[PDB]
């Protein structure tokens, strides 16, 4: 007796699976913000040093924002293309000593260089009507690193969170861990909007990061276990699609309400809504059967059977271990290759979206187009995964990503199209990685196998904001060349991974030892 055969009689894809997947995929939307929400929660608008005298001078004569932009602000191009205008104040005696409206500073200095420069004090003025983290905490001139540090904190939380949560989930089931992660993520997200000081907000963001990705992956693994062999691709890829749709909705919601506090408070409301009603999904019977807890598994199977609409026919110790993950040489090889794939995926993904994307345009529209590019990738992957196997299309997608990045490295009209194509390729590679990794490991360590293998992803996220800079100074286009090298090498290494087309996912370590047999 095997789980697959029992599943066949109940029905690989039926009413129960439809309901479960429809409820589950919404969690993907709730995780869409945590990953890439810095783009909207914290954005840097055009800003200038506060000028108390300018306030008085504005009512003296007719003033316009564009007009006042130049004759009452330090000129750009001195000791930096934009350094003076950004966060340097002339500190002239504008108030009580106004020479004239046309040339208030012409008589004081008469020369851009002659005009004195000093530290940016009295605060800052931001053009955007909608506040944000940057405006809230004045992280503009001497604290630019702070905004990147927030994202680095999220990327650091993901790491430890995965490393612990994977072990906890694989030792005490998926359902309980998923519920706890959902609750902690919701509470941290909602409390973030009430952080009075920057430090507390950063700590709350770290706490939320510790749980977000772990919960997301634990939610991804479950539907694959529920579904049968034939329909695995559909659920596995439609999950990714929800993330895409979720990403798309978030763009619109961000345009709807700009105030970052309100944005965060609202965006996590679905996270709270899930907690109440997601306690109607059962624990995966595969884990119970593998863990020698068939008693509960039979009740779960009966519950599934009654809802499905078919009649069920009448008819030693396994524990997780980190060292076991590498005990088997073949498992060692698989894990190493997959970890390298994670690392080479995260760097490309984050770096290209933050930099590769076409410059200019609104904050929202460009992100919208970035989200839109992914939908074709899901379609192409769905078309060919079963027909020509998972291995070759994934390798080809990684190769295409690397090639597109390299050709972009060396009026940018072609650059936009190449960027979109590359942007497509990288998502294809990421999805393929996420799909294959679950199906490769044995069941009783799968949750521990993937999450730990995903920990290396975090390191890439930390490296990208730093590495690029060090490379960018060394040579203008060096980061793209390195990206291409990483992409192509990863695509080549992918070919070595054993193929899985019709093989049922293994439930023992020996089975994973020799996948060919
Ligand atoms: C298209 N796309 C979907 C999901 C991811 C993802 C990133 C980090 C963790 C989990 C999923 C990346 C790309």
């Amino acid at each position: 007796t095997t789980f697959d055969d029992i599943l066949e009689h109940i029905g690989e894809f039926g009413r129960f699976q439809k309901q479960t997947f429809f409820l589950l995929c919404l969690l993907s939307a709730a995780f869409a913000p945590i990953y890439v929400g810095i783009v909207f929660l914290g954005f840097t608008p055009d800003h200038r040093c506060r000028s108390p005298g300018v306030a008085e001078l504005s009512q003296r004569c007719g003033w316009s924002l564009e007009e006042e932009l130049n004759y009452t602000v330090p000129g750009v191009g001195s000791s930096g293309e934009a350094s003076p205008s950004q966060c340097r104040r002339y500190e002239v005696d504008w108030n009580q000593t106004g020479l004239s409206c046309t040339d208030p500073l012409a008589s004081l200095a008469a020369n851009r260089s002659h005009l004195p420069l000093g530290p940016c004090q009295d605060g800052w003025v931001y053009d955007t009507p909608g506040s944000s983290i940057v405006t809230e905490f004045n992280l503009v001139c001497a604290d630019s690193w702070m905004l990147d540090l927030v994202q680095a904190a999220v990327n650091v939380g993901f790491f430890v969170g995965s490393m612990s949560i994977g072990y906890i989930a694989d030792r005490f089931g998926r359902k309980l861990c998923l519920l706890v992660t959902i609750l902690i993520n919701a509470i941290s997200g909602v409390l973030m909007a009430v952080a009075p000081n920057y430090t507390w907000m950063l700590i709350f963001r770290l706490i939320q990061g510790l749980v977000s990705k772990g919960g997301w992956l634990i939610g991804y693994t479950l539907p694959t276990e529920f579904v049968g062999l034939e329909y695995r691709r559909t659920v596995g890829i439609l999950y990714q699609m929800a993330f895409s749709v979720g990403l798309l909705v978030l763009a619109g919601v961000a345009y709807a309400i700009p105030h970052w506090r309100w944005l965060q408070l609202a965006v996590t409301l679905p996270n709270f809504f899930f907690l109440l009603y997601y306690w109607c999904i059962p624990e995966s019977p595969r884990w119970l059967i593998s863990q020698n807890k068939n008693a509960k598994a039979m009740k779960i199977i009966k519950h599934i059977a009654k809802k499905n609409g078919k009649k069920l026919p009448k008819s030693e110790k396994l524990n997780p271990s980190f060292l076991d993950l590498v005990r088997t040489p073949q498992i060692r090889k698989h894990t190493l290759i997959l970890m390298y794939n994670w690392f080479t995926s995260s760097v490309l993904y984050q770096g290209l979206i933050m930099h590769m994307g076409i410059a200019g345009g609104n904050i929202y529209l460009d992100f919208f187009y970035s989200a839109l590019v992914e939908f074709p990738a899901a379609f192409i992957i769905i078309l060919t995964i079963d027909r020509i196997g998972r291995r070759y299309p994934w390798a080809a997608a990684n190769m295409v990503a690397g090639a597109a990045c390299l050709i972009t490295a060396f009026l940018f009209w072609l650059k936009t199209t190449v960027a979109c194509l590359g942007r497509m390729g990288i998502t294809m590679a990421f999805e393929m990685v996420c799909f294959v990794n679950t199906e490769l490991y044995p069941t009783f360590i799968r949750n521990l196998g993937v999450l730990v293998c995903s920990s290396l992803c975090d390191i890439g996220g930390i490296i990208t904001p730093f590495l690029v800079y060090r490379l960018a100074s060394i040579w203008l286009e060096l980061p793209l060349v390195v990206f291409a090298v990483l992409g192509l090498i990863a695509g080549g290494l992918v070919l070595l991974l054993p193929e899985t087309k019709g093989k049922p996912l293994p439930e023992t370590i020996e089975d994973a030892e020799n996948p060919h047999r």
